[PDB]
């Protein structure tokens, strides 16, 4: 009711359905489960077993299947706890009655809804040239896999004077509002990944700086994803981010994200320890989280990674995303015109506010450690029949029943 | 003095040298680190700065230099202790007077040394088509670069038919004598990686796998590598395995290893956290550990990943590699024969033996949890002015002061 950061979450036309479950192997179990599964018309690709990273004598399933296997997955599940024997949660992308909200526990699923994005206004709509610009960068979006290098593209100079219009204002400016993390990280993707204000960088080189920082990687993404499905993907330290840039007739202003937003105002942090570990933490407690919980994380996500404010001692800077790359709204966040409230998700899980810039209150971290710490625990209230932590290792997020 | 499976490294002609030391980002302190490099001609782009892991202020470097920076390096590490001010670690492969044996930093590394590889009385000395074929394999290992799919490999009947002959035996086999873990983890292989007597695996199916598990890869190797190399390798998850099968003409004899070594030796109990975590702790307390260390790790390595004893309850099985592969000495280790100790890596180390099959001597170890704790001890008496972690995220290793 006031046109917020929270992007519902749709369903393709298959959808997506998870079964996630652990077998203690006990002679014919493996083959009785992908009989099971064989008997009632699966392709057993689509079933994977793999040994439970948690204890030594049961395996974990993954299930790569979608509602045409609807019909027969009561059944399944019917026997899978009753004859088989085994906890089973049902992971339903149309969230129903008694299915916990679907998500990837492989970081390669994170493909799976990845093309799952939303004129008159925007800068660039009477302009046949751009708008197939943007067909491109979409193209390249819609046939990026996890896994794949981010092609890279060749910027027009008028793309890059763009840039350059952003970047000199922004640079000059990042010493006195940006937060000690941001400006000890930028140099480096200066000196490194080609953050110059003559140049755009591509997206495959600070994709590989970002990992050998944090192991955050990059996925170029067409428009905007559900709330969901990009909180989500935090929850690997993966970030989908645009790779296209605004309309040169307006370098000031964007009514969308675009490669200036998320190469200036996300990615240096993204390459900080703490402030990683603290945005995967909001991921992960989104994981199967509830519709309510994630609109609520949505909030959180953004009065802190996109409109935070980090306190540095006696003094306050930005870390918000949203400001690190909106000049105008940067220096008006360290204003005095703004309202300043400590962080604190209860009250900030249930914030009023508006996309409109200027936002006319900011919550104010003590430190990115204190945030993790403070959504990890907001995510301990969030309804689930089950806790959810990352394996860098393998890549895969590791489902351990409520502590 | 017994031939033993301990091998020292050499030095390329170029050899490695690697700087690790960490900056305080204070004004001007990058330009100066990076104009000290700049002075002394050396190229910047072997001059890699990356922010701390540890530190929220300060910049860590990596160094991809060699030998033909030598002349200079001792000024650079005498400004960069007395005038700049940091603590620098001198990481040499020609290991000398004052300088930390090298080891690699970040995964990639890996590549460096992997092609340092060391026939009359070998089985197909005389065949030229084996020959030849040794030396294809030998090719995709030398050409191979770390992150690269494995080239697979079509096998000929002949070759899968001595795989058989080898798996067959084994297999029917491993109930009675292998270790939980790796019973565990092979029918996953049987149904997931080709794992069957008419069939090689092709090893980047075995990989994808064994990283979808532990995180843990392969890579492959020509031949055998030194001790500080091969278990280096173990710090960050990796196994260099061989692709070439043994001469089809002994199927049940290899004086190396094999294909057939490496699949149904090593690979099963890679895929289980508890061991890919123990045999990764032997790995890491390799790094830059002095030459007598190693050899002890080695000697260590080969008491417990290649030939140890696991005690389940009140038996014991095998979980040694070198016995999983090898049928005849597989029933000679559990019979009564062999002489039985505990797992105690002061009296391990130091431990005298043979590469001649039938081993006389076994260690027991309780748990792949307890051998694990056991050389994270062990590793703690080892000479070294840092101690060192893996980073699953970044693929690096992290570099702490002894604790
Ligand atoms: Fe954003
Ligand atoms: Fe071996």
């Amino acid at each position: 009711g006031q046109e917020t950061s929270y992007i519902e979450d749709n369903s393709n036309q298959n959808g997506a359905i998870s079964l996630i479950f652990s077998l203690k192997e006990e002679v014919g179990a493996l083959a009785k489960v992908l009989r099971l599964f064989e008997e009632n018309d699966i392709n057993l690709t689509h079933i994977e077993s793999r040994p439970s990273r948690l204890n030594k004598d049961e395996y974990e399933f993954f299930t790569y299947l979608d509602k045409r296997t609807k019909p027969v997955l009561g059944s399944i599940i019917k026997s899978l706890r009753n004859d088989i024997g085994a906890t089973v949660h049902e992971l339903s992308r149309d969230k129903e009655k008694n299915t916990v909200p679907w998500f990837p526990r492989t970081i390669q699923e994170l493909d799976r809804f990845a093309n799952q994005i939303l004129d008159a206004d925007h800068p660039g709509f009477k302009d046949p040239v751009y708008r197939a610009r943007r067909k491109q960068f979409a193209d390249i979006a819609y046939n990026y896999r996890h896994g794949q290098p981010i092609p890279r593209v060749e910027y027009t100079e008028e793309e890059k004077q763009t840039w350059g219009t952003v970047f000199r204002t922004l640079k000059a400016l990042y010493k006195t509002h940006a937060c000690y993390e941001h400006n000890h990280i930028f140099p480096l993707l200066e000196k490194y990944c080609g953050f110059r204000e003559d140049n755009i960088p591509q997206l495959e080189d600070v994709s590989q700086f970002l990992q050998t920082c944090t192991g955050f990687r990059l996925r170029p993404v067409a428009g905007l994803l559900s709330s969901r499905d990009f909180l989500g993907g935090l929850a690997f330290r993966v970030f989908h981010c645009t790779q296209y840039i605004r309309h040169g007739s307006k370098p000031m202003y964007t009514p969308e994200p675009d490669i200036c937003h998320e190469l200036l105002g996300h990615v240096p942090l993204f390459s900080d320890r703490s402030f990683a570990q603290f945005s995967q933490e909001i991921g992960l407690a989104s994981l199967g989280a509830p519709d309510e919980y994630i609109e609520k994380l949505a909030t959180i996500y953004w009065f802190t990674v996109e409109f935070g404010l980090c306190k540095e001692g006696d003094s306050i800077k930005a870390y918000g995303a949203g400001l690190l790359s909106s000049f105008g709204e940067l220096q008006y966040c360290l204003s005095d015109k703004p309202k300043l409230l400590p962080l604190e998700l209860e009250k900030t899980a249930c914030q009023e506010y508006s996309v409109t810039e200027f936002q006319p209150l900011y919550y104010v971290a003590e430190s990115f450690s204190d945030a993790k710490e403070k959504v990890r625990t907001f995510a301990a209230t969030i309804p689930r029949p089950f806790s959810v932590r990352y394996d860098p290792y393998t890549q895969r997020v590791e489902v351990l029943d409520n502590t």
